[PDB]
Parts: structure tokens; C-alpha cells; sequence
């Protein structure tokens, strides 16, 4: 049995194995955490799937939605990893294990370090939560040499016909940009955004909210085309200078190690470019 410890946002269902051998990931947050730590995934999310660099690694892995009870349990789980949002934890619980992670009790990092401490695999987590402060703040030295210690950046999605503003911890790179890098948002952006972690928001007010940089996570090309188009858009400095930096959300939705390790090189390269 894993020790289990007492973790803010971690709930346990039943007694996890020490040493789990068939893991089910109903949550993207996790995947690639459990991933990083070596642990064997039968199955994975739909976004799992759709994410180029995770994908990689987790082929084997049947795609599964929470909902699909007959499936997840063919798959012969010891071990379900679920977010706490779920609505079914109960079903869930009554075919393996379940862990349940509320969002963002605990950092992208300090996620890492909790899984090392429930599986014992302590050696993987330090290993790799090491050689990231390393190159993160080697990094960090890089691109602030070109945009100085005081640029600041915004984290913008586009999905569908929305846009959302993004702070430190909510994905879309906020956790690179933000923590690993440690730019500064504007005055708005941490006002409005950062305490919620994201924020919907109309495109006519969007000049009011970015500063020097800003970087767009979208699914695909096509989708921010008229606000590229736009006069309004193209009237903001940060674009006006090219610095508008966008990602392919596929992964960049992502704050997993795996992930993270795509997206670090990707804004390393992109700001040292711009
Ligand atoms: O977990 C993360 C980063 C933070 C995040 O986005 N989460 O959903 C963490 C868990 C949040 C608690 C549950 N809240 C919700 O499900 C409300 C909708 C939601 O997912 N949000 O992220 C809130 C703002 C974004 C709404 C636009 N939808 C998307 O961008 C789809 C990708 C999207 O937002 N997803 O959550 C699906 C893919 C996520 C890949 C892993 N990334
Ligand atoms: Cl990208
Ligand atoms: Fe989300």
C-alpha cells in the first residue's frame, strides 16, 4: 500500500497500491506527471490523445471518458486518477483506487513532488524538479537579456469564438512565462485575471490588458483569424512590434513535465527570436 499521504486537494478512495502496474488518467492535468514517474497508463483522456508530445508515450493507452464505466473497467485498472470536478467519483471508485486531485491546491511542480511521495518514486521527482530550476533559471537569464527584467506578458486562449486571459497557474504557458521565467503581467492582468486563474473576456477590451508580450494558445490556424484581421487588434503596440507569440494549445493547454518540457523550448526560442 502507498503510504497516502495527507495532501491540500488530494482525496483518496480505497487503499492505493504502493507499486500500481494498470493506471487510468481521466485527468490531462496528470497524465503526463504519472508519465514522468514512469507508471504504466492503460488508459488516457481525449486530450491525452490530441497532445503531439504526450501522445508519444502513452500509444498502448485506450482512449477513455470518465462516463465510460464498461470500458474502464475491461482495462482492469489498480489505479484511477481522476480530477475532483468529476461527477461520477463513486462510480469510479467501485472498480479501482481512485485519487482525485483538486485544481491547484498544489503547484505544477509541488504535483510532481506529492506523486513521488503516494508511489514512492521520490529519486524521479527530485531528479527532474532539479534540472528544471536549472535550465529554468539559466532560461530565464536568456530571454530577459533581450526583453529586460521588466517586459511584461499576457497569456491569452482562443476556443471556439471565445477568448480567455490566463494567469500563473492555469495552463497556456502562465506557468513558464510566469513562474519559471518570472515575467511580470500588467497591472490588469494581475488585478482581474491571476486570482481566478482565468477569465473570459470581450476582444474590444483586450488592448487594456497587454503590455509588452503576449502569448496565444489556439487549437488550430484558422481560428483567431478575424481578431488578427481586426483594426482594433492590430492597433495594440506588443502586436504593432511582433510581439505576439502563438502556440498550438494541443499542448500548450498542458502543465504536466512532458509538456512543459515542449513548451519551455518553444518560448525560449520564440522570445529570443522576436
Ligand atoms: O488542467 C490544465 C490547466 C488548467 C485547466 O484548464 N483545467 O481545466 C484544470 C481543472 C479546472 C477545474 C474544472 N473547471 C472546468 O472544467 C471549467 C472549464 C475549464 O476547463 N477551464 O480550464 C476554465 C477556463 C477555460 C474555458 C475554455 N475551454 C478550454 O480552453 C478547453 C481546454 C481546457 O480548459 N481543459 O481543461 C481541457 C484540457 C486541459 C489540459 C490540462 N491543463
Ligand atoms: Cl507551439
Ligand atoms: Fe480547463
Amino acid at each position: 500500500l502507498s503510504p497516502m499521504p495527507q495532501i491540500a486537494g488530494v482525496t483518496y478512495y480505497g487503499d492505493i497500491p504502493k507499486q500500481p502496474k494498470r493506471v487510468v488518467s481521466l485527468a490531462s492535468t496528470y497524465t503526463g506527471y504519472l508519465k514522468k514517474l514512469d507508471m504504466n497508463l492503460v488508459g488516457v483522456t481525449s486530450y491525452d490523445k490530441k497532445n503531439p508530445i504526450l501522445a508519444k508515450t502513452v500509444k498502448k493507452a485506450k482512449q477513455v471518458a470518465a462516463t465510460d464505466l464498461e470500458a474502464i473497467t475491461t482495462l482492469k485498472p489498480d489505479l484511477i486518477v481522476v480530477g475532483s470536478t468529476e461527477e461520477n467519483i463513486k462510480q469510479l471508485a467501485e472498480i479501482a483506487p481512485v485519487i482525485s486531485i483538486e485544481y491547484r491546491k498544489r503547484d505544477y511542480l509541488q504535483v510532481l513532488s506529492d506523486f513521488g511521495r503516494i508511489f514512492n518514486k521520490e529519486g524521479k521527482a527530485k531528479k527532474w524538479l532539479k534540472d528544471w530550476k536549472t535550465k529554468t533559471a539559466a532560461y530565464e537569464k536568456e530571454v530577459k537579456a533581450v526583453t529586460g527584467d521588466k517586459a511584461t506578458f499576457t497569456i491569452m486562449g482562443l476556443y471556439e469564438k471565445d477568448v480567455y486571459l490566463f494567469g500563473k497557474d492555469w495552463g497556456r504557458g502562465g506557468e513558464i512565462i510566469h513562474q519559471a521565467f518570472h515575467y511580470d503581467a500588467p497591472e490588469k492582468v494581475k488585478t482581474e485575471v491571476f486570482k481566478q486563474g482565468y477569465l473570459s473576456l470581450s476582444q474590444e477590451v483586450l488592448p487594456d490588458y497587454i503590455g509588452d508580450y503576449v502569448v496565444i494558445a489556439a487549437e488550430d490556424d484558422k481560428t483567431g483569424s478575424a481578431l488578427y484581421e481586426s483594426k482594433l487588434w492590430q492597433s495594440i503596440p506588443a502586436v504593432k512590434k511582433h510581439h505576439v507569440i502563438k502556440v498550438n494549445a494541443n499542448v500548450f493547454y498542458f502543465t504536466d513535465p512532458l509538456s512543459l518540457e515542449y513548451q519551455l523550448e518553444t518560448l525560449r526560442e520564440a522570445i529570443l527570436s522576436s
